[PDB]
């Protein structure tokens, strides 16, 4: 029923890059999903105490959220775009695992994922 430590967003010994694909993941992908009317449940780690989800972290062992992704992008945490794309997919999958089909949070994730997929289809060529 307690919250775990959040996912890592800082690690000075992890090697980093600033690349056109990662810039697209911030400027297009994250910004598109973040401004959406359904973003709010996904803008920070799941707070199992506040939201009365005492079993969430019993079930979800690889937590992820757009607040974490935003910090990772803004603080140049990544080496490559695949790492960030995986974080988005982990976030959506966790929601689909934890919740019932057609629940409001699942419809919200699905709408964000539809936009995500459209933007990833247009991921720029690596320069
Ligand atoms: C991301 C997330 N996923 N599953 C959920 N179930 N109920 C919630 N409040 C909730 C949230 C915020």
């Amino acid at each position: 029923s307690m919250n775990p430590p959040p996912p890592e967003t800082s690690n000075p010994n992890k090697p980093k890059r600033q690349t056109n694909q990662l810039q697209y993941l911030l400027r297009v992908v994250l910004k598109t999903l973040w401004k959406h009317q359904f973003a709010w449940p996904f803008q920070q780690p799941v707070d199992a105490v506040k939201l009365n989800l005492p079993d969430y972290y019993k079930i979800i062992k690889t937590p992820m959220d757009m607040g974490t992704i935003k910090k990772r992008l803004e603080n140049n945490y990544y080496w490559n775009a695949q790492e960030c794309i995986q974080d988005f997919n982990t976030m959506f999958t966790n929601c689909y695992i934890y919740n019932k089909p057609g629940d409001d949070i699942v419809l919200m994730a699905e709408a964000l994922e539809k936009l995500f997929l459209q933007k990833i289809n247009e991921l720029p060529t690596e320069e």
